[PDB]
This record gives structure tokens, sequence and C-alpha cells, in this order.
């Protein structure tokens, strides 16, 4: 069931923190988020995500 797990994540191109957005997967140094207004999922290093409960 929902809600999906949510994270804040850093946009490394603008430097700004984004979210909270649904976390798709995370591990081995990476994390995938999929904002509702994104064309496709977003991948960032997992040192740049923060859980948001």
């Amino acid at each position: 069931a929902d809600p999906k797990p949510m994270v804040m994540w850093k946009d490394l191109l603008t430097g700004s923190w984004k979210g909270p957005d649904v976390l798709i997967t995370a591990g081995r140094g990476y994390a995938c988020v999929f904002p509702q207004d994104a064309e496709s999922p977003i991948w960032v290093p997992d040192r740049f995500i923060r859980p948001f409960t």
C-alpha cells in the first residue's frame, strides 16, 4: 500500500534541495526518485538523499 517512502534529494546541477519525492530504490551508492512532474526517474548519489517521514 501507499504512501511510498519519501526523501529529500539534492539537485547537483542547481545545488538546491528538492522534494519530498517518492523513493524508488536506493543502495550501492545511488538512489532513484521519480517526481510527479518528471518525464523520467532521477538518479543521484545516495549521500544526497535524506529520509522524510
